[PDB]
């Protein structure tokens, strides 16, 4: 059947007043790491946590420990106002609901989950969840539920990397990504949980990216990655096609080859029928031009295939689910 | 500095005589020819004829009962029995009137045999190396045709023994009476002449017989050697896409958009304009927009760039 | 929606008079290696060409009668495993069911496909030598509403991912994949999401013979297969730490009776602050009573009852393609 | 022959100076202990219960204005304000009436300062180590238990405190005060005493506050324990999951004698002979269905201790 | 077709006011010139001096209170004061004359920023990308340059700027005011006009202060540019030496001498026929033995290797 | 201190007539797969049976069963000219011992270091064995017997195997290869016994090879590989060298090249003192001209450098 194809669109999304503090508060903690203009022997190390904190930041500062505001502590809308991403998926959420569209919403940190189930219950936000925590038990509890007709669920809350193979959510229309694995096809699986075989309507995939900050760079060295798996994929074809001996079908057109006009032939036979005996070098200046000219001929029908139009026989993309399922 | 190799495939037909053995080789195996029997058959009766068919195309005496009967004499009709072995004889009278020394390479040592006696035939020095030519053998046969001053002409080999890293820049011209279905060992050929040493314009002469069936043999060893190189080519994408960052990888990463968020004492871009769905269907709008342009920049790249 | 449990039936099968003649000339041509004088590469040759006897003699060279290779009935009756096979097809095609029958080795497929066009069976095939657009049209050619095709043939490790022949409800392994998960995916591509039959899954094995032995390793690396995934399963649980609900249970134990507590709580109030030995023998008595209680309800716990989060098993697939 | 050691829980009560301060720990903290809040709060704040509850199950003295009132004594009022030093005062006794010696563990160290001031109390002699020890030290400390005819009774340790293979053999009964949260750890102080060396039996007693929250600590403990089992128990599994000699062998011999006595065609062959009635094909399907239950019935109920091959299989005689 | 890139060091002196501040950079740490400091002391204190080095063989109004006193007024003084503007000024007059567009990159934004003002002292109409650029400005800005008619004839570009796999092929000439201390960055500028799409010859002119650090800069940057080559060039070595033997091989090695045994009734060489045969075998074995040595200890990797079509036997040479 | 390299000879060996009856039996036992193929699946298993068979005739005979003449066996020098590398080593040993040399014999298989055990014996060999799987301790105690000054000892037989322990045997001088290793570090780790730093005298290694077999084959092919693993080597160096940052010293380099004539410039630079205005276009042709010359020069320098410099 007909399954229509993924629209993946990276949606751009800025930083509250509060992300820019703690942003900044995160690079001045640690800024000679993040200088490189003088020593430059830092650690990796060092470099690593720094990312894995700017990442954090992209995604919500309250996941920093004495972010939010002090006692009394609340649920309100400081929830959202203070995360970029949120201020983005709140008003997008608002509009997919009314055009009667269902939404899985993926992330990285089971953390995140934890702020959208507040922010979910905050705005009466019917949800699902699986964590990888989340027994086989409860999963199935959840999502054959979300699936059944007359659901009353609108959000399904998962980690990218809850591991579930074959699970289906195809009664969903919606993909999330609220932030990026660094692996493409992990994210590739969790938008193949409800763009596959089942699936009846167009499945729009949207990927938040902290625009001018980590997530934008990460963004440009993900799709290297993606764009190089494809290379690796295309030089297998070329590999196995190389390593390939001729079956019957390759053997069969080579001894048929010019057997019907060696049939038909009863004298001499092309090049002995010009001439036979041993004549003017103008006849080895003629073949010997006719010769090269097919020598360039045959060169320039070979060397303008190359690489990506190599003969597709399994249907494997880099821009498409491995088949492998990833826990973390 | 080594001047690059002019490669030529001279396409050539076959004598009368050929022609007859071509037909016999087709006809007392027809059935197989005109694509009958189980799709279950020895892939041995095909490739039977493949040699065989080989074989023709190189010189009918390589059959039993082929070469004019009792007694055997070496004339002309060594020559006029071939098209090939016309060819050859015309191309090496003018290769040694220009003052080119010539290798010619065979898959088939029963044919350096011809190649032999058409040497003494017509007077030619020679040196020959088989395979089953010994080491010490093959040795003495280098330094003979490299000697300064070397009576010898030709250098007779089959394309097995001539790939082993001897070098044989002393000629110029290279003959490949047939070809390998593998492309490196003609290659290989080709670089006993063509490799440092050598001083003039290697020259590579290919004989095919077109309209037969060395000509889709040609074909399909010229398609391995472009599979062969985009391999090659590619070698480097499967490690690089296995890397962890670089530490200036990670550094770019964190320094991206540093200063602009140093700079800000408010909230970055999107937040600076709470956000009417004007702007939510506007964001959306600009966001497919930047994806469009960031796949097509991306998704056309080689190699060299990544 | 409801996915019938696969039925998994092997069938053993003898050999022909002609491949009992090859099968022993396999065994009397390295009977010294047989007999147990060290290289395995001696081994895994006989064992190849054992596989290859058990599947069709006619896979050896000169085994069929001389020139001209006619197909008649001889392509059947040589072969114990195509006897049985040519029974069950037209009882297969008599009920209404369609069948994928694979096979490791691809020049069995194609002793295969002339017994199809000898008996007039429309069929399809897949090799791992098919390009995409020759494999989709056999795919649409056989799924069709009201399509001609009856058999579709396949290589184990053909290498299709995520292919969909749910219009057949039988499957026949011809031979087995060393790999019990290789097989599991041949059977998922009728037996998947999507299939509203009861699939019955047919694997041929030479009884008497190596097919029978090499049955029995399988079972062991597939029973195997599962333990690692149970000691995986364990693995997780025993490094993953408390969840804010599990430190909640843990705190909420007894606070109820702690704040219904006036006075002093358990054994300070049953006999508060000098206790005789008598009040030692009791606690002892009834501290080791409750150790051996709590220690049998945790002792009975055993790898094969492991709290499953996601439900994978060696016995259904893992989703990993397998394209040699 | 060294005899299996003897684990006892010993479930203990709260005394009344206890229930006032659980209670006020939960008190203070109501919201956090009925679930209250979003689920995107840090483990920080149910930590944080988490140890002072630990804390008092231990001793109330280890919060600060608990003691009665300045001046500060040190006498029977130590024993009676907890449920553990009480059951542990009549055992302490017990065990020197019966010649035995004791290890006493713990997790932490300022209640191994409260039992330093009750065994100065009563008179026991003692050593420690603390793990804020230096290396020097504790050897002089693990020597002078271990001398011959030592005039040391209990030995004051915390669970970390010593290192790997320090040896307490000339103690027979170890008392964890409190235990710790992963069972490895309280395992390795039973095997201070419970190793070569220990002639007498060990016995190792665990205090546990019943109905509160050691006694839900100690399950999980027991279950991260009973974890720990199947997984080195199934260590082997993955090692199995190549082919020996003779399991190659095996699989060219079996059924070779039975092919070189066949003369015309093997079984289903020579009874029916190419040539199958409905009947026939029928009884062919029956009878592998059957030994298909049987045999998958015969595996998947298998263990490790029957699939793991012997390392001495391989030599092939 | 693409037309290989024309690569071309231009050596270029700097003016009376540069000998100034590179003789007061020179002079203010005269000590670490000389070489002062223990193995201990950091690369800081000397990379510092490389960076204030670089900057004056760029332009000398990259140090503040260089360029003559308020106001700063932009004239002639902002060319003729700098080696390298003297040079750029004349050659992109003649590109411009010939129908030819350019682009000019930089290590450093503040240049960029003096070039900036260059071009609209001279009337020159540009783009301008640093990297500190937004996604959408350099968008338009590509498109803007590659637009069928384009208005704009120099592009102004930081080396890293632009991404991976830009195309700004309606210029083809290529301007490095500065070069990077990685090769493969200046290798990455030129081929974002030197690459598909290209129809003209790109030529590749990089600025190089002769007798001044950029000249020492050059060179060990075309060090690590060979070094590069070298293992790229032996890259495949490490998959052939893990190769094991494909059918061919283990082919040529049974099928090595069989003819000559079968045709043996007796025994072979050595026991068909003293220690003066013994000497015989090892002086003769020693000589065979040199040459076998000689020959591969010379080879290289386009000899050793092997192709990926060897593994696909097709048939024998003989049979 | 000074070692004196070693001597690497291969020693090319024929073959008796026993030896050429089982090499054809081995080649015929099997011809359709050794002349054309089988499935490829088929026929990479069973060649690699064929070399591996033919590996042991080359070896000795007496490795196949029933090829001994007819049991009773016996020790006579029947168990020396049935094969060719045994007659060869059975007069290079009567020259080794004569010289006061000492030899270390390698091989791959321990069945045939079993013939050569009952070879000395029928000479009357002092020897040692290390077997491939022999016991720690005992596998000690064989190095000291053989080293201890005044050693009675003469030859040593080792497996390839249990060549690269660490073991030291420099009281020898002469190492024997009988048969080689298809991993040409594994027989260059057997060298290594004898020739590392201890030995005094000149170290000969003698590698048999039967001319005309496979054995002469292998030699080639193994040749190959030990030129890849140099090419490796080499690789790794100059990716070191590529990866490394400047040096403080190579700073230095940098910042003081043409230092010393900036000072001693009291006006403009080169272009700008022989110029310095916006001068004539054929100023800019005579920089060009001048700079494509230096660029031609440069290039050339490191164009000339190749894997096997790095210096």
């Amino acid at each position: 059947k007909s399954l229509l194809p993924k629209k993946e669109i990276n949606v751009y999304i800025g930083m509250s007043e509060m992300q820019v503090k703690w942003y900044q508060k995160i690079l001045e903690k640690d800024i000679d790491a993040v200088n490189g203009a003088g020593g430059k022997r830092e650690s990796k190390t060092r470099l690593l946590n720094i990312v894995m904190q700017l990442r954090k930041c992209c995604n919500h500062p309250y996941l920093f420990e004495g972010a939010e505001p002090g006692p009394p502590y609340t649920t309100d809308e400081h929830l959202i106002y203070n995360a970029g991403k949120m201020v983005v998926l709140d008003k997008l959420l608002k509009r997919i609901q009314k055009q009667g569209s269902r939404v899985l919403i993926f992330s990285q940190m089971s953390r995140l989950l934890d702020i959208l189930e507040d922010y979910c219950v905050f705005r009466g936000y019917k949800y699902c969840r699986i964590d990888g925590s989340t027994a086989h038990e409860d999963r199935i509890a959840a999502i054959d539920e979300y699936n059944k007709p007359g659901s009353d669920k609108f959000i399904f809350l998962l980690t990218t990397r809850a591991g579930g193979l074959g699970i289906n959510l195809t009664t969903a229309d919606i993909v999330i990504l609220y932030d990026s694995d660094w692996n493409p096809q992990a994210d590739l699986q969790a938008m193949d949980r409800a763009h596959r075989i089942g699936q009846t309507k167009q499945v729009v995939v949207y990927r938040f990216v902290t625009d001018n900050a980590i997530e934008e760079k990460v963004l440009e060295r993900a799709a290297q990655k993606l764009r190089l798996d494809q290379l690796v994929i295309q030089q297998g074809r070329a590999q196995v096609a190389a390593k390939a001996a001729a079956n019957k079908d390759e053997l069969l057109s080579m001894i048929q080859h010019g057997a019907e006009k060696v049939f038909q032939t009863k004298g001499a036979f092309g090049t002995m029928a010009e001439k036979g005996s041993q004549l003017d070098d103008d006849d080895i200046d003629a073949i010997l031009q006719a010769g090269e000219t097919r020598t360039k001929e045959l060169n320039a029908r070979y060397e303008k295939l190359g690489i990506d139009d190599l003969q597709k026989f399994t249907s494997e993309s880099a821009y498409e689910w491995n088949g492998e399922d990833f826990a973390a």
